[PDB]
């Protein structure tokens, strides 16, 4: 394709950010988030290879990483009461069932609604992942566009197209993704440190001597 982000598995982000939450500390948590920068352009490079010359922007992925800084979509319109009943009626589940009675509980309390989802959908589960990052972006383009239409019908739609090809991790770091709190225990500026840090570590300015000159002489 065109851009990494359409080679890059959901699956792969999900898995670093649920290494990352799970992770104690920050150097274990900045590492994950570097490993999953040093396997981008890795990707980058597999594809440069084999003639594909794709963008390497990581904007599709922060833009899941930062939820709240998301500003080319819109509002996707969905409260926790919404995917309560969109699960309980997905998975076929009895009403003032224990289950659903637990989806219905909005405890606000780091056990937000995301991990109660997570913890009934691991037993009932899913053909593991098959969306990439740019497909799981195209999909919330469409909650956010369907929303700003005013159409929850659509919205439904585009979410279950979601989670009916998402694993029970992926549909867990899905809802944090909408609600726009992901609870990675790591802070908004400290990614943007690692982000920068990282490129800059790896950049290796090559002296250019002639350069140099016109440098300190301008």
């Amino acid at each position: 394709s065109q851009t990494v982000a359409s080679h890059v598995p959901f699956a792969d982000l999900c898995s670093t950010l649920e290494r990352i939450q799970k992770s104690k500390g920050r150097a274990e948590k900045i590492r994950h988030f570097r490993e999953f920068l040093d396997s981008w352009r890795k990707f980058h490079d597999a594809l440069h290879k084999n003639h594909k010359d794709v963008t390497d922007s990581f904007y599709p992925a922060m833009r899941l990483i930062l939820p709240q800084l998301e500003r080319e979509r819109m509002a996707y319109g969905i409260k926790e009461t919404m995917l309560a009943k969109l699960y309980i009626e997905l998975l076929n589940l009895p009403r003032d069932g224990k289950d659903a009675l637990k989806l219905l509980n909005y405890r606000t309390p780091a056990g937000d609604f995301a991990m109660i989802a997570y913890f009934v959908l691991k037993p009932r589960c899913l053909q593991k992942g098959s969306l990439t990052i740019q497909q799981v972006n195209d999909l919330l383009d469409s909650i956010a566009s369907n929303n700003s239409a005013k159409r929850k019908d659509l919205i439904k739609k585009s979410l279950l197209q979601l989670i009916t090809q998402s694993s029970a991790l992926e549909q867990k770091w899905l809802i944090r993704m909408i609600i726009k709190d992901l609870k990675l225990g790591v802070s908004q500026q400290t990614i943007f440190s690692v982000f920068h840090n990282d490129a800059a570590e790896l950049h290796n300015v090559t002296t250019d001597l002639e350069k140099v000159c016109r440098q300190l002489h301008d």
